[PDB]
């Protein structure tokens, strides 16, 4: 279930960080916005940039950790508070989170390891209702 696939996740947290946050900027090209360094570059060219790599990972870092301390998919309002008012997060709204979740839960369904998708799709839904309730537009 759900805590099982954070250790998964946890055991090849780089790669599957970098592996799902390709699949994001690939589902929506539009993303790239927000992320104006990854423009024209392959897969394989932006896992070889020191930021994409490190930034990402510490991206998923997190997100284990909130998701390590959420109740029943529902993570605390004090992770949501914090992802809302990080500077780095200052011109997102909760649009872009929906779609990194649904973009994680697409490559859980399509991997080979046996993930249970349903919770990361609610976690990313509680993710996003936390989120506008701790103010995110
Ligand atoms: C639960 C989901 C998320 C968590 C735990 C999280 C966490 C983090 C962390 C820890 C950083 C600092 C990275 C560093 O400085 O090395 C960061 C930066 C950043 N995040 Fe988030 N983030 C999440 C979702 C998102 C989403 C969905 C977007 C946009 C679609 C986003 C956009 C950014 C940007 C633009 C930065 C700063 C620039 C960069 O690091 O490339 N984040 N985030
Ligand atoms: O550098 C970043 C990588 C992935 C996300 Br999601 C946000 C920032």
């Amino acid at each position: 279930g759900f805590k099982q696939d954070i250790a998964t996740l946890r055991g090849d947290l780089r790669t599957y960080a970098q592996d799902i946050f390709l699949a994001f900027l690939n589902k929506y090209p539009d993303e790239k916005r927000n992320f104006k360094n990854y423009v024209g570059k392959s897969d394989q060219e932006l896992k070889s940039m020191a930021k994409f790599g490190d930034h990402t990972e510490k991206v998923f870092n997190l997100m284990m950790e909130v998701a390590d301390r959420a109740t029943d998919c529902v993570p605390l309002a004090s992770d949501a508070s914090t992802l809302v008012q990080m500077k780095q997060h200052s011109g997102l709204t909760t649009g872009n989170f929906e779609k990194l979740f649904v973009a994680l839960v697409e490559y859980m369904r399509a991997s080979g390891q046996s993930f249970d998708s349903q919770s990361w799709d609610r976690f990313g839904k509680n993710l996003v209702s936390a989120l506008s309730s701790a103010g995110m537009k």
